């Protein structure tokens, strides 16, 4: 049901990290902003009302408790997304609606090593500062204070700081990311979900100027050439849109939010992307006939330099390492604290589920001299197959340095598959894996009556490693970046960027990313912060540029190397004469 009537400045596909704070900023900027999302409302401020029995009536959802986390990894479905391989949430807040809630000031060294001048520390340090004060972690999300269960936290925390390791405050010292260990920072306000959700979302709901259509889906952008007049939307549950929604005349810009896999499908159905990806969705079933003649094609690499932090766990069981049951917590919650969840907002379920204890980072120098990031992250719970009660996971993640790269592809089916893994291509990639666990081992190996089942004494971290199955499955994060690559070496002639500087697609004037997908690489850590950031970036960025001035007619609008407007001015059309040239006539 579109209406015939109405257009925008902006608009925003997808509600996750990325869209949800760049449409806030684009509206707080007067714009008149619309933001597509596929799913629906999820937590209680933005009108969720999903949820298990014990929170009826005192406006909370699933997705608000912190201690309802680890739900969806037994119950996801109608909230995952159906048309991709990996793990992504399709209701609104995206990601940020269904992760653990980790939030990080970002580490200047991964803007200074990952990204093009105007995208590095000193260039984004007013986005950082600004996303901080909207969002200022806490590691102690209980409004009371105090942390719970700490048990196994404190076990391993006196065990590294023997060691030789330094507690920090993780986010009042973000730069120090060698050697150290802190207590986990959240997203959390008032004991609730919080994030962007909870921040820029609500701020942006307040405005004329701003509008929601959820469950609605978008399938492609319509595009004369380079120039993107609207995007066409079928619903994903009824009561969402059907039609085609137009965008300011001239002047209005498209953002893709939709996220690393999702941001990508909408680019090749738009017909931008390599030829043989572009190929499938040509000779597909759904879209194969309305799709874009190959002649209005753009060639970019996306779906390359697919990204992701490599997981490798590790399990060990200590004596006064105490286990809670998170699962547990959604049918029939331990009564005191529901009791002490759902009136001071406090105890064990303002915390994130499992309990998820230190969190710590060392930095090693590979023998290529390249310095390779690692985080850990340690929590109460079994995971190779090891029992639940004593035992703490620690997972180790392969993070900014690391060289390896794989792709995603889309098949006949338009569902989105990671068909070239990226992990482990490297040699010194493994290396940097092994030497942190030795490394490991020797900071743990004072602490009484602490046992090492994963790896078990009989086996070296070496051969340890080797073992393992290299794939997403076993392997993977769910941190996935990168397969719209922003960069200034333009994609058509064979360069690696997707997007420019300003997140606009290669050979469009209109069209622009943010979310994920655009990051060269990983960064240090969970990356929902640095998404964030890179969102208040970016609008600051985009809404620097002037409005878009219109072709006068016998001028150029379109080629293969084209850089500037494509779109004609009152009076004339612009048409194809060879991929070098398009014309005003
Ligand atoms: C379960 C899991 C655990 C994780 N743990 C953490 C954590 O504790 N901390 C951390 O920093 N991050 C965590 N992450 C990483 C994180 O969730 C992502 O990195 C981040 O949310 C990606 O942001 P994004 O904007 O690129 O994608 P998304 O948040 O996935 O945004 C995609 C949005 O667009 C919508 N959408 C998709 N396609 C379309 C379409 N065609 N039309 C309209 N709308 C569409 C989706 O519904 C969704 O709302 C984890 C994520 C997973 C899934
Ligand atoms: C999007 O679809 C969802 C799910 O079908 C709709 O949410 C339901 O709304 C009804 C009444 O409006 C409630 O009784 C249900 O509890 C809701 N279900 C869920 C899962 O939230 C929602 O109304 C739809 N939104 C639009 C704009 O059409
Ligand atoms: C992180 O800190 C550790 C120790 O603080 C550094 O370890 C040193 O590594 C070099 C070789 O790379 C050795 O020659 C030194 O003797 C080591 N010192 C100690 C105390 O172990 C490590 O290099 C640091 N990494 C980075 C990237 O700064
Ligand atoms: C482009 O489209 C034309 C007509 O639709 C077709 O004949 C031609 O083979 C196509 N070329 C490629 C490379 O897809």
């Amino acid at each position: 049901p579109v209406p015939t009537g109405v257009s925008f400045d902006y608009i925003v596909v997808g509600g996750g990290a990325g869209g949800i704070p760049a449409a806030d900023k684009l509206s707080e900027a007067g714009k008149s902003v619309l933001l597509i999302e596929k799913g629906f409302a999820s937590t209680a401020n933005t009108g969720g009302t999903l949820g298990p029995e014990w929170l009826e009536g005192h406006d909370l959802t699933r997705f608000d408790v912190p201690g309802l986390c680890n739900q969806i990894w037994v119950d996801s479905k109608g909230i995952a997304c159906e048309d991709t391989d990996q793990m992504a949430g399709c209701v609104l807040g995206g990601g940020t609606a269904v992760n653990a809630g980790l939030w990080f000031k970002p580490y200047s060294l991964d803007w200074d090593y990952l990204f093009p001048d105007g995208w590095k520390y000193n260039d984004v340090q007013p986005a950082i500062n600004r996303a901080l004060s909207r969002i200022p972690g806490t590691d102690a999300p209980s409004t009371d204070g105090k942390r719970y269960y700490q048990e196994g936290f404190e076990v391993l925390s006196k065990g590294l700081a023997a060691g030789g390791w330094t507690s920090v405050t993780a986010n009042n010292a973000p730069d120090k990311k060698n050697r150290t260990f802190a207590h986990a920072p959240f997203m959390f306000a008032g004991g609730e979900r919080n994030g962007p959700l909870g921040t820029y979302f609500q701020t942006a709901k307040k405005r004329n100027n701003f509008d929601v259509w959820l469950n609605t889906s978008v399938k492609r952008v319509i595009r004369e050439g380079g120039h993107i007049t609207g995007v066409e939307v079928e619903p994903f549950r009824d009561g969402g849109y059907e039609g085609i929604v137009p965008v300011t005349k001239v002047t209005g810009r498209v953002i893709l939010s939709a996220g690393t896999f999702g941001s990508a499908k909408i680019l090749l159905r738009s017909g931008i992307g390599p030829e043989d990806q572009l190929e499938v969705v040509a000779a597909s079933e759904k879209d194969g006939p309305t799709m874009i003649g190959n002649s209005s094609w753009i060639n970019l690499p996306v779906g390359y330099n697919l990204d992701d932090h490599l997981n490798t766990d590790t399990v060990i069981s200590h004596p006064d390492v105490v286990f809670y049951d998170f699962y547990e917590a959604w049918d029939d919650p331990i009564e005191s604290d529901k009791n002490s969840y759902l009136e001071s907002r406090t105890g064990i379920l303002a915390q994130a589920a499992p309990n998820i204890g230190p969190m710590f980072w060392e930095e090693i120098v590979g023998a290529d001299g390249i310095v390779r990031q690692l985080q850990w992250t340690a929590r109460v719970e079994g995971s190779l197959g090891a029992p639940n009660g004593h035992t703490m996971t620690m997972s180790q993640y392969l993070g900014r340095g690391a060289t390896s790269r794989g792709r995603m592809t889309i098949t006949p089916s338009l569902t989105t598959i990671v068909s070239d893994v990226p992990y482990l291509k490297d040699p010194n990639d493994k290396e940097a894996v092994i030497q942190g666990i030795i490394n490991l081992q020797n900071a743990l190996q004072n602490v009484a009556n602490l046992t090492w089942l994963f790896p078990n004494s009989t086996i070296t971290p070496r051969e340890y490693v080797e073992s393992m199955v290299v794939s997403p499955s076993n392997r993977r994060s769910n941190h996935w970046m990168g397969t719209n690559k922003l960069g200034t070496d333009d994609g058509r002639k064979g360069g690696s960027a997707v997007v420019d500087l300003d997140t606009r697609v290669y050979g469009t004037d209109n069209l622009f990313v943010i979310d994920a997908s655009i990051f060269p690489g990983v960064p240090t850590t969970n990356p929902t912060s640095y998404i964030v950031v890179a969102a208040e970036h970016a609008s600051s960025r985009i809404l620097a540029l002037p409005d878009l001035e219109p072709v006068p007619k016998y001028g150029q609008c379109g080629g293969r190397e084209w850089t500037g407007s494509f779109v004609c001015a009152d009076g004339s059309t612009c048409e194809y004469q060879n991929e070098w040239y398009s014309q005003c006539l």
